[PDB]
Protein backbone atom coordinates (compact mmCIF):
# COMPACT_ATOMS: atom_id res chain seq x y z
CA UNK A 1 0.00 0.00 0.00
CA UNK A 2 0.81 3.77 -0.27
CA UNK A 3 2.15 5.51 2.72
CA UNK A 4 -0.59 8.25 4.33
CA UNK A 5 0.68 11.01 6.51
CA UNK A 6 -3.25 12.96 7.25
CA UNK A 7 -5.92 11.01 9.21
CA UNK A 8 -7.91 8.85 9.57
CA UNK A 9 -5.83 7.31 6.78
CA UNK A 10 -7.23 7.27 3.11
CA UNK A 11 -8.97 4.03 2.32
CA UNK A 12 -6.41 0.88 0.69
CA UNK A 13 -3.23 2.64 2.31
CA UNK A 14 -0.92 2.92 5.26
CA UNK A 15 -0.45 5.04 7.59
CA UNK A 16 3.42 5.82 7.90
CA UNK A 17 2.36 7.29 11.44
CA UNK A 18 1.00 3.88 11.93
CA UNK A 19 3.10 2.56 14.56
CA UNK A 20 1.84 2.56 18.27
CA UNK A 21 2.49 6.31 19.62
CA UNK A 22 3.28 7.36 16.01
CA UNK A 23 1.08 10.26 15.28
CA UNK A 24 3.12 12.65 18.40
CA UNK A 25 5.90 12.78 15.10
CA UNK A 26 3.48 14.89 13.22
CA UNK A 27 5.07 18.47 12.80
CA UNK A 28 3.23 21.42 14.11
CA UNK A 29 3.30 25.22 13.58
CA UNK A 30 2.31 27.68 16.42
CA UNK A 31 2.13 30.96 14.86
CA UNK A 32 3.64 33.82 16.76
CA UNK A 33 0.79 35.99 16.51
CA UNK A 34 -1.62 35.31 18.90
CA UNK A 35 -5.12 35.78 19.40
CA UNK A 36 -6.12 38.75 22.08
CA UNK A 37 -8.71 41.52 22.35
CA UNK A 38 -7.49 45.02 23.61
CA UNK A 39 -8.39 45.74 26.97
CA UNK A 40 -10.13 48.76 27.88
CA UNK A 41 -8.33 52.17 28.11
CA UNK A 42 -8.38 54.35 31.88
CA UNK A 43 -10.51 57.35 31.17
CA UNK A 44 -10.29 58.90 34.52
CA UNK A 45 -6.84 60.79 34.62
CA UNK A 46 -7.61 62.26 31.42
CA UNK A 47 -11.39 63.01 31.94
CA UNK A 48 -10.12 64.79 35.54
CA UNK A 49 -8.19 67.81 37.23
CA UNK A 50 -4.87 66.98 37.99
CA UNK A 51 -3.58 67.57 41.54
CA UNK A 52 -0.73 67.23 43.36
CA UNK A 53 -1.34 64.04 45.80
CA UNK B 1 -28.48 28.65 -65.27
CA UNK B 2 -28.11 32.20 -63.69
CA UNK B 3 -25.10 31.11 -60.89
CA UNK B 4 -26.07 31.98 -57.02
CA UNK B 5 -23.90 31.48 -54.29
CA UNK B 6 -25.69 31.54 -51.49
CA UNK B 7 -26.99 28.27 -49.88
CA UNK B 8 -28.97 26.19 -50.76
CA UNK B 9 -29.03 27.70 -54.38
CA UNK B 10 -32.00 29.97 -55.38
CA UNK B 11 -34.62 28.48 -57.16
CA UNK B 12 -34.76 28.35 -60.94
CA UNK B 13 -30.03 28.62 -60.41
CA UNK B 14 -27.48 26.71 -60.74
CA UNK B 15 -24.69 27.05 -58.12
CA UNK B 16 -21.47 28.22 -59.19
CA UNK B 17 -19.56 25.99 -56.42
CA UNK B 18 -22.26 23.35 -57.13
CA UNK B 19 -19.75 20.73 -57.89
CA UNK B 20 -19.26 17.96 -55.62
CA UNK B 21 -17.68 19.19 -52.28
CA UNK B 22 -17.19 22.85 -53.74
CA UNK B 23 -19.25 24.55 -50.51
CA UNK B 24 -15.58 23.80 -48.68
CA UNK B 25 -14.99 26.75 -51.73
CA UNK B 26 -17.02 29.54 -49.54
CA UNK B 27 -14.80 31.97 -47.52
CA UNK B 28 -15.59 32.00 -43.94
CA UNK B 29 -14.36 35.12 -41.72
CA UNK B 30 -13.68 33.89 -38.04
CA UNK B 31 -13.55 36.36 -35.68
CA UNK B 32 -10.34 36.81 -33.81
CA UNK B 33 -12.66 38.34 -30.59
CA UNK B 34 -14.28 35.97 -28.60
CA UNK B 35 -17.87 35.58 -26.63
CA UNK B 36 -16.78 34.69 -23.46
CA UNK B 37 -17.48 35.91 -19.98
CA UNK B 38 -14.90 37.06 -17.10
CA UNK B 39 -15.06 34.42 -14.26
CA UNK B 40 -15.60 35.28 -10.37
CA UNK B 41 -12.79 36.98 -8.06
CA UNK B 42 -11.52 34.87 -5.49
CA UNK B 43 -11.78 37.63 -2.58
CA UNK B 44 -10.62 35.51 0.61
CA UNK B 45 -7.04 35.75 0.14
CA UNK B 46 -7.58 39.35 -0.13
CA UNK B 47 -9.51 39.72 3.07
CA UNK B 48 -8.10 37.33 5.51
CA UNK B 49 -4.82 37.37 7.14
CA UNK B 50 -2.31 35.98 5.57
CA UNK B 51 -0.21 32.99 8.16
CA UNK B 52 2.27 30.54 7.71
CA UNK B 53 0.64 26.99 6.58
Amino acid sequence: ATKSVLQPPAAGSASIVGGAGGTQLLPKNISQEWWKKATEQSIIPTLSKSTPV
